């Protein structure tokens, strides 16, 4: 029914310039919180270590309505990007006024989650 998180920022706010395809795996219960998780997709960021794609400004909230000093959700963070995918999509946002967000995170109990990056050029 509800897909783990959705790409609102680019389909809703911007046309995407550079993108990447990552595979984010889940733990066993990650699928209830992940498939039943709500993350803020947009105004989000991902970090490119030319080998790893870390969740950076993408917070995952499965159901922590009552947040405190720092409540951990479950996603944990650290999306996985084929490094060729991380440097190619992210290399375009570095221009000026561009962001990097895994607009769409799809998840499956097979440890297979699909992450789509959308680099939006605001200029």
């Amino acid at each position: 029914m509800a897909p783990v998180l959705e790409n609102r920022r680019a389909r809703h706010d911007y046309e995407i310039l550079e993108t990447y395809e990552a595979g984010i795996a889940l733990k066993g219960t990650e699928v209830k919180s992940l498939r039943a998780g709500k993350v803020d997709f947009t105004g989000s960021f991902a970090r490119f270590e030319d080998g790893e794609l870390y969740l950076e400004n993408l917070y995952i909230a499965p159901y922590e309505k009552g947040s405190y000093a720092n409540v951990d959700p479950r996603r944990k963070r650290k999306l996985l990007l084929h490094k060729h995918e991380l440097r190619r999509l992210l290399g375009k946002v570095e221009q000026k006024g561009l962001t990097l967000v895994p607009l769409k995170i799809y998840f499956n109990e097979r440890g297979y989650a699909k992450v789509l990056l959308g680099l939006a050029r605001g200029k």
